[PDB]
C-alpha cells in the first residue's frame, strides 16, 4: 500500500519514544523492590507478572514509527531470555541507557558509524573484563544464594533447588510443574521411567496399591507388532523352566497375545507383564536400545535379521526390581557392564553438541540423565492460580540462574560488577574522536542498572551511585536493608553468564538503532 | 492490537473502581437480612438469586481497566466456590476490605511487597488460631443447626438434611433435584440400584405395578453380547433343574435369545429376566465386577479366559429379592462374605484419594455408596420455576455446609469468630515497619464481615462492633432479632472449613493486587 | 474504470515531485559515511538496512502521479541489482541528476527528443571511455580491497572472501548462509558431496562420529529401484570374491534389499553402504553421469539396453576413500582419466552460455564446481538477527562486486572515474543545438554521485568537486579520512562493470522519462 516517509530527526524522536514506552513499562520491576505488571489476557483472567520479557512482549504502540521503536528494541529482551533465560530487564535498561546517550551524541554533529564502532570496542572489552573478574561457583551455599537472589529474596527456592541439584547429580535433569497443596515439594526419580502402564488390570498381584511388582525378572525387548501367541511359545516355555518372572516391553500386545498371558499369569504357571514401548518413531528404537544397553539384553527386530521364535535366555535382559502402575514403569537397579553405558552416553553427547533445536537438545539430555543420572521435579504451591503462575515464573527464572551460575560463575550484583568494569576501562581510546565518544557513552551507560534499582526503592540514585563508585572491590549497596558492604558476603550474586549476554545484546541493538536516518512506514 | 499503558496511582484508582462496582453488587446479599439480585439470561426469564458466585460470575463492565480489577477480584469468589461451596460472599467482603487498606498504606509511601509478607504472616497465624478455636459437630442437633443457619434460616431445610445423614450413614451420598409437589420429601434407597430396566414387557408377572418380582434368584453376570442361545442352554437346564428364578445381566440381548428366554418364562419352564448392565467401557467393567463382589459371583468374560457355555452354579451369584421396573433395577440383600465388601471399598477409597477431578471422585463416592451405605435424593418443592430455582441453591448451599461442619467443626457464626482471631494476634510484628502496617491492615480486614452483616439490617456497624469486641467467648450480636448472646447456645454456627478458605483465598489474591504499578490493555 | 488525464507541466511536476520523494529516500545511504533506512514489516520485526535496492522496492506514494514517477525510477535500481549486484544507489543518484537537469532544459522550450538522443551519444561515448580507462585485477591484494571497500569498509570480510577465491578457484562457487558464532568462518569442500547420507544406521562401522568411512570402495550407480535383492545378487558375490567393499548409489532401496545388506555387513561377509541418488528427475541423470565420469564407472539403465543382473567389475567405479554422515555423502579422490572430465566440464559450460534463467545457470555451475573446483560457504556471526541479516546483505555486496572486479577489472572509485570521463568528452558536439544540450546535461549529471557521497559526509560538495576536477589522473578525495590523494594506492577501487551498468541503465530510463507531455492513471 501506500507509505509514509520521515526524514531525520522527526523519525529518531519518534523512535525514541516508542523505546522510551516499552522501556517505561518494564524498568518497574527491577530489583528486590520492583513492584508487578498487570497484563490482560483476551481468553482468561489477567496475569500480574514482573518478569521482563512477558511484560516485554505484549507492549504495541497505536502511533507507527514509535511502533517500530519498541518493536525493535523488544529484540533484547527476547533475545536475551532465549540466550540466559533471565537478565531481560538489565537488557532493556542497557539498551535505553545507550539509545538515550547515542542520540543526544549524534544530535551534537557526530558519525554515528563511529560512534557505533567506538561502543563495540568498549563492550568488547567490558566482557572481556568481565571474564577476568569471575569466580566459581560450586560449593551449595553459593547455589542456594544464587537461587535465592534470583527468586527475588525466597530462601525457601533456593535451598529447594540447591537440594535437586545436589540429588540429581550433574547430568540430571529438573522442571517445575503445578502443585496440589500450599507448600513447594522436591520428588525425586532414581533409575529408568517411562510413562507406559500395564496392558491389562489383571496383571496386578499386589490390589492394595494397585501395582505390578516383579523381582529378579527378564526384560524382553520386541521390536515388532504381536498378535498371534504362536511367536512367543519358545521364550515362554524357556522362562517358564527357569522360575523367573517375564516383563515384554514390545510396540504392542493384541488380543489374543494378551488373553494367553493373563490366563496363564492367573494360573500360577508364568509371572508375565507387558507394557507398551516408550515414544513414536526413531525416538522409540532408540530407547529400547537405551534399556538394552541399560539391562544387558538384545533389541528382537526384523530390520537387523532375527526372529523372536529363535530368541534365547542371552537376548532377554536382568534387572532386580520392576515396579509397573497405571502410568508409569520404572527399572531398578539392572544389570549392565558399566563400559556400554559410559559409551552410550558420549555418544548422545556428541549428537547432544550436534543438535540445532532447543526441544531435540532437551530430549537427548533427559536420555543421558535416565540412562546415567536421575530426574527430579518440583511442584509449586499456591492458594490461587494467578498466585501459582506467578510464584512459577520465578521458580524457574531461579533455576534458569543456578544452571548458568554453575556453568559460568559469579560475579558481584547489584549492578556493581558493571560499575568496576567501566571503571577499569577508563583509558580505552579510539581511532578519531567519535569512536572516544562511544566508549564514553557505553561506558556511562554501563550504571544505568544500578541506578535504576536505586531509583525502584524510592533512594537517590546519584548519591549512591557516586558512593559505590568511590569504594573498591565488592563494595556495594544492599538495596533490600538499605546498606553498604561487601556483595559477596551478603550473598547478592548474579552469573557472569547472564551479565554478559545482556551487554553484548543490548549494545548490538542499540549501536544499529543510532545510525538511523529514514524511516518508511505505512500510513494510518 | 495497539495497547494503553496506565502507570502508578491512575492505574490503582481504576483497579479500584472496578474492584469497587464488583464488591458492591456482591455484598447486598449478605446475611440473614441481605436481598436478591436480578440477573438477565439472554435466553429465558431472569434469575433471582442470593448467592455471590451466582451475581460475581455475571459483572463485566465497559472501562477496560475498571474490567482488569473486577476479573482479578471474582477469581476469590470462584476458588472459595469450588473449594468449599459456601462463603463466597465473605470472602469477596474480605478480599475488598484488604484492598482498600492496602491501596490506603500504599499511597503513604510504604512498600507493597513488605505490606505483602506482613498480610501473608497475619493470614497464617490466624489460620492457626481458627484451627485452635474449633470444636467438633457430630451431634444431630448441630447438624441441623449449620442446615438452618445457611439455608438462610429455614428449620424445615436443616431438618431434612439432618434426617438424610442420619438414615443413610458417613459412606453414602445426597442429591438434591427439582420436584413436583409444593413440599419437600426425601427419598432414600437402600441396597444396590442402577438405571436399566427390563428388556421385554412379556417378563411381567405382576401387572399390578408392573414391576418383575424374582425371590432368591441366581445372576448371571455375562461380560459379553448374547445374541445365540446356543452358548447359554446349559445354565437355564441347570436352573430348570434347581427350580429358582435366575436374572440375566449382560452387555445386551439380541433378538432371538431374548424370544427364546420370553418364551419359556411364560410356559412356567424358567423364570428368567434380562437387563442390561449398567455403564459405558471400563466403568461398566467395575460396576459388573462390584455387583459380582455384592452377589458371590463370578463374572464371565473372554479376556479372562472363561466360556458361557462352561459355566456352573458356582459362577452364578444369589440374592433374596430381585425387583424390576421400566427404568430401575434393585437387588436386595446379596449373599456375599463381608471381607470382599471391605476389600472392595477401601480398594475404592484408595483409587479415590488417587482422583484429580470431581467428577471422577464423584462417580466412586456413588460405588462406594452403593456398595456400602446408601443413596438419598431431595425433592425441592415450589410453585413456579424461579421459587424451585432459588429454593434449589439455598438447599445445595445447606448441604456442602453440613458437609464441611462434619468433617472440620464449627466456630461461632456472625463474624465472631474472625474479631476473636483478630484480638488474639495483637501481638504481632514484623521485621519493619511496613510488614507491622501489612499486618495491622489484614487484622483491621478482619471486622468487615460482622460490619457488613450489621449494616445490610439496617443499624449501626461500628456500635456492634465495639459492643462485640468488648465482650469475650462467643458473645456476639443476633440480627436476626437483634439481641446481644452466646452464639452457640442460639445456633448460629459455622463450619471451620469456610471461614479459614475464605480468609485464605481473599488474602492471596489482595496481595498480589496491592503490588500493582502498571496496567497494560487494548485500545477501546 | 474512470480514469484522470494531466497535460504537460503539471504532469511534469507531478513526477518529478515523485522521483523526488523516492530518490531523496534512497541517496541518505551513499558513500562510506552513509546511514541505515528503517523498513516496516507487515509480518515480523522492522528491517535495518543500507542497500538501495531494498530501499527503492519498498516505496509507494499516495498520488497516483507521484507515484507513477516513484515506480518508474525504480526500475533502475532494478535492473542494476540484477545486472551486476551492486551500484545502485549510484544508478538511481544518476538517473535523478540526469531527470531534473533533462526537465530544466525542456522547461527552456527545447525539443526533448533531441535531447534524448544527445544524452545516448553521450553515454556511449562515455562507456568507450570507460573502457579504455580500466585496470585488470588479478592479484589477491586489489581482491581483498575491492572486497573491503564494497562490505563498507570492513578489512575482515575482504580477506575472508579473498582466501575463499585463493582456496576454491577459478570454476568454483561460493556461498553466504547464516552462522551460529559471533565470529565469521569460512568452511570449504573439495571433491564431490551430494545432500544424501546413508540408509540405515547399522551400516556405521565408526560410532565415534557416526559416519561409514569405507576405504577404496565401488560405486555401483543403478539408475533403478530397487527392492528385491535377486537382481543384486551377482554384484555382491564378485565383490565377496574381490574383498574390498561397495558403494550403492541408486533411486532407493526397499526394506528386503536393505535388510539383506545390513545382516550381510554385520556379519563380516561385504561392506555395503546404501545412499540415494542426488537430484529429482533429469538433474538426478545429469549429476548420476557425472558420477559415473569421475569414478571411471557405466550407469546401469534399463533406458540404454543394460540389466543390473548383467553387471560386472567394469560397470562399477572406484574411489579412495568415502566418507557418509546422515546427511552428506563425500567421493574423495576418485580413479578418472582426466580427458572426459575436461570433456563433460566443457559441454556443461556449452549449455551454460545456452541458458535463459539464473537458476538454471546456478545448478550448471554447481555441477562445474562439484566436478572442476570447490564449493565454500562462509557463515555469517552476529549477536541478534537484524544484526545478522545487515551483516549477510554487505558480505552479499562485497562477493558480487568482487566477481564483476575479476571479470572486468577495476577503475578508480569515489566518483572519480565518471568525472575523468566527463572530463574527457568536454569536445562532443551532435546534430542540432538541442543534441548539444543533451550532451551537457549528461555531462553535468555524471558528477552526482562524488557530490553526494561529499554531501553524507558533512563537507562542501561543491569544494571537493573543483578541487577533484582540478587535478589529473586518479586524484581523488578520500570521505573516510578527509584527506586528498591517490585512489589507487589507498585501496578505494570500484570494478568496471558496476559503473557502466549504473551509467547505462540510469540514462536509459531517464531519457524516455524526459519525453513526457501526458500522464493518465485512475482517479482518487
Ligand atoms: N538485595 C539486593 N540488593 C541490591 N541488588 C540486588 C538485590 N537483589 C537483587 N539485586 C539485583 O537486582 C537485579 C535483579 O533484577 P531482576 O528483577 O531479576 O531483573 P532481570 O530480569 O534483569 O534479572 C540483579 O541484577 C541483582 O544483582
Ligand atoms: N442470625 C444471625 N445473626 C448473625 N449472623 C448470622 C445470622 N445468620 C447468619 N449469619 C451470618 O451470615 C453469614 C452468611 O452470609 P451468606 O449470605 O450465607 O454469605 P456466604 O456466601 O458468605 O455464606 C454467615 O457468616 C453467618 O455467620
Ligand atoms: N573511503 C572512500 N572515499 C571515497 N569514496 C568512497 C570511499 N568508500 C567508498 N566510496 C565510494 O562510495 C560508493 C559506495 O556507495 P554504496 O553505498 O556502496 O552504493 P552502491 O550501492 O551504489 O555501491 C562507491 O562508488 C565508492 O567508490
Ligand atoms: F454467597 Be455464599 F455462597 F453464601
Ligand atoms: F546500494 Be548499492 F547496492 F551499493
Ligand atoms: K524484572
Ligand atoms: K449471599
Ligand atoms: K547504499
Ligand atoms: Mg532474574
Ligand atoms: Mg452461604
Ligand atoms: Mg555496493
Amino acid at each position: 500500500a501506500a507509505k509514509d516517509v520521515k526524514f531525520g530527526n522527526d523519525a529518531r524522536v519518534k523512535m525514541l519514544r516508542g523505546v522510551n514506552v516499552l522501556a517505561d513499562a518494564v524498568k518497574v520491576t527491577l530489583g528486590p523492590k520492583g513492584r508487578n505488571v498487570v497484563l490482560d489476557k483476551s481468553f482468561g483472567a489477567p496475569t500480574i507478572t514482573k518478569d521482563g520479557v512477558s511484560v516485554a512482549r505484549e507492549i504495541e504502540l497505536e502511533d507507527k514509527f514509535e511502533n517500530m521503536g519498541a518493536q525493535m528494541v523488544k529484540e533484547v529482551a527476547s533475545k536475551a531470555n532465549d540466550a540466559a533465560g533471565d537478565g531481560t530487564t538489565t537488557a532493556t535498561v542497557l539498551a535505553q541507557a545507550i539509545i538515550t546517550e547515542g542520540l543526544k551524541a549524534v544530535a551534537a554533529g557526530m558519525n554515528p558509524m563511529d560512534l557505533k564502532r567506538g561502543i563495540d570496542k568498549a563492550v568488547t572489552a567490558a566482557v572481556e573484563e568481565l571474564k577476568a573478574l569471575s569466580v566459581p561457583c560450586s560449593d551449595s551455599k553459593a547455589i542456594a544464594q544464587v537461587g535465592t537472589i534470583s527468586a527475588n529474596s525466597d530462601e525457601t527456592v533456593g535451598k529447594l533447588i540447591a537440594e535437586a541439584m545436589d540429588k540429581v547429580g550433574k547430568e540430571g535433569v529438573i522442571t517445575v510443574e503445578d502443585g496440589t497443596g500450599l507448600q513447594d515439594e522436591l520428588d525425586v526419580v532414581e533409575g529408568m521411567q517411562f510413562d507406559r502402564g500395564y496392558l491389562s488390570p489383571y496383571f496386578i498381584n499386589k490390589p492394595e496399591t494397585g501395582a505390578v511388582e516383579l523381582e529378579s525378572p527378564f526384560i524382553l525387548l520386541a521390536d515388532k507388532k504381536i498378535s498371534n501367541i504362536r511367536e512367543m511359545l519358545p521364550v515362554l516355555e524357556a522362562v517358564a523352566k527357569a522360575g523367573k518372572p517375564l516383563l515384554i516391553i514390545a510396540e504392542d500386545v493384541e488380543g489374543e497375545a494378551l488373553a494367553t498371558l493373563v490366563v496363564n499369569t492367573m494360573r500360577g504357571i508364568v509371572k508375565v507383564a507387558a507394557v507398551k514401548a516408550p515414544g513414536f518413531g526413531d525416538r522409540r528404537k532408540a530407547m529400547l536400545q537405551d534399556i538394552a544397553t541399560l539391562t544387558g539384553g538384545t533389541v528382537i527386530s526384523e530390520e537387523i535379521g532375527m526372529e523372536l521364535e529363535k530368541a534365547t535366555l542371552e537376548d532377554l535382559g536382568q534387572a532386580k526390581r520392576v515396579v509397573i502402575n497405571k502410568d508409569t514403569t520404572t527399572i531398578i537397579d539392572g544389570v549392565g557392564e558399566e563400559a556400554a553405558i559410559q559409551g552410550r552416553v558420549a555418544q548422545i553427547r556428541q549428537q547432544i553438541e550436534e543438535a540445532t533445536s532447543d526441544y531435540d537438545r532437551e530430549k537427548l539430555q533427559e536420555r543421558v540423565a535416565k540412562l546415567a543420572g536421575g530426574v527430579a521435579v518440583i511442584k509449586v504451591g499456591a492458594a490461587t492460580e494467578v498466585e501459582m503462575k506467578e510464584k512459577k515464573a520465578r521458580v524457574e527464572d531461579a533455576l534458569h540462574a543456578t544452571r548458568a551460575a554453575v556453568e559460568e560463575g559469579v560475579v558481584a550484583g547489584g549492578g556493581v560488577a558493571l560499575i568496576r568494569v567501566a571503571s577499569k576501562l577508563a583509558d580505552l581510546r579510539g581511532q578519531n574522536e567519535d569512536q572516544n565518544v562511544g566508549i564514553k557513552v557505553a561506558l556511562r551507560a554501563m550504571e544505568a542498572p544500578l541506578r535504576q534499582i536505586v531509583l525502584n526503592c524510592g533512594e537517590e540514585p546519584s548519591v549512591v551511585a557516586n558512593t559505590v563508585k568511590g569504594g573498591d572491590g565488592n563494595y556495594g549497596y544492599n538495596a533490600a536493608t538499605e546498606e553498604y558492604g561487601n556483595m559477596i558476603d551478603m550473598g547478592i550474586l548474579d552469573p557472569t553468564k547472564v551479565t554478559r549476554s545482556a551487554l553484548q545484546y543490548a549494545a548490538s541493538v542499540a549501536g544499529l538503532m543510532i545510525t538511523t536516518e529514514c524511516m518508511v512506514t505505512d500510513l494510518p
